[PDB]
């Protein structure tokens, strides 16, 4: 078994440095309960509700040399674990709305969010990269963000691809990825952690409940809708690897890709 | 707007003509209702619990000149209406779970389930039609049955067909669908018809619970864990054509199909 766990923090709107001193206070408590895996929420370091192109462009970082995932790195090297965390992606003149991962030994990857949610399609280049599993040395770690979650495609390509733990860094701002992740943790038999933040900001009003899905669809933990927290939980990679529902129904062996989308 | 509903029965294991009784006495009631298509649960026939293929293969109707089917539409052409129901279908020396499609002027069609679960392994051969979508005229209706909500791929094909409403007979026996079914309904932006049996088979219980669903995942009607029930709403299928979440995304054009596991 291995501990992994949300962080459901408030990012301040462009306050880079402020969403770093948080993320790393937050992080520190995970560490301290024992988390290896730790996720933070969609865009932690820059926030959410542009005005304009240009605010977000202006203060985004490029990845891995930019100060998102140098500073993700150091906090993995010194303590020990693995993270996911959503940061706003600057790649010349584009923008991304991505994911990275980072490790003990450095920098691990990245993703770009493939489903674009409103008005993040004024600001962000679709993500290009495909859904990627990443190796953690325990387990195997697929990425999604946010409203990926809408479309069972995503959880269900990176559990195919081997991931056993989804980390889904989130904003949400709709009522129901709370009832939908446990299902998507139990139609591909992983964990998922969805590690949403807090607050209002110009308008939007997020909605918190940051949760620890298992394979068996039961919540491990969930937070609260306002309040900034950490959400740390043992879980069994056996139960996400081992993909037989009963001993006559192994949930892959059983898809028959020929009848599907066609 | 329609009337659509579930007929919940307790289907008393080999007793064909018992069945096809409570059937026509749950669905007069329906239709006194209303609904303009009924939906009946999985094997609703036979029953489910069998203890050799002999058992089923002795009873089992053939499709569309067996009894089952043929008392199904005379029942569609006196009342009025559509149905789908499950039902054991022999097919010269093999069986297969499957559900047949009737109306007001006759037999329209059958699926056969794609995906066994269980000991139905043992008895039936596995679906080979695909996952069709069938015209009644005042919707097109996708069907699929029991353990098939499972893989979200059976929904999201019948779906991307053009299924507005999803009828589904099963026998449930996991406490798990109930859970998922407004989930399937939302993802796809469709209506879905749950109509499960009840009861205790040769120490199999089933879970009742047959209940039905929005586009925006609101359970529309949920049924109790035992007893035998209808349950008719009226729906807007306006509600499931158009598949626009919010001005700027639309479900089904925003799916980016090159980056999802084949």
């Amino acid at each position: 078994m291995v501990k992994v766990g949300y962080i459901q923090m408030e990012p301040k709107i462009l306050e880079l440095d402020k969403n770093y001193s948080k993320a790393e206070k937050l992080i520190k408590e995970a560490s301290k309960e024992g988390a290896k895996l730790v996720v933070l929420p969609e865009l932690f370091d820059t926030g959410y509700n542009f005005e304009s192109r240009e605010e977000v462009f202006d203060v985004a970082q490029q990845i891995p040399e930019g100060e998102t995932t140098t500073f993700l790195m150091e906090l993995a090297r010194e303590l020990g674990l693995y993270i996911v965390a959503g940061t706003a992606e600057k790649s010349g003149n584009y923008l991304y709305n991505s994911a990275v991962v980072v490790g003990p030994r450095g920098y691990i990857g990245k993703y770009r969010k493939i489903h674009l949610f409103y008005r993040e399609k004024v600001f962000f280049e679709p993500g290009d990269l495909g859904f990627k599993v990443f190796d953690i040395g325990f387990a195997k770690v697929g990425v999604m963000i946010c409203f990926d979650w809408f479309f069972p495609e995503s959880a269900r390509t990176l559990a195919l691809k081997g991931a056993e733990i989804i980390a889904h860094p989130a904003n949400l701002v709709m009522p129901y990825a709370p009832r939908a992740m446990p299902i998507r943790a139990l139609e591909n038999r992983v964990y998922t952690i969805t590690a949403d933040r807090v607050g209002e900001e110009r308008g939007l009003k997020f909605i918190g409940k940051s949760l620890i899905a298992s394979p068996k669809a039961e919540v491990l933990s969930i937070a609260s809708e306002t309040e900034e927290e950490i959400g740390v939980v043992e879980i069994d990679l056996n139960l996400a690897r081992n993909k037989r529902l009963n001993d006559m129904n192994d949930i892959f062996k059983d898809r028959r890709e020929e009848y599907y989308f066609r």
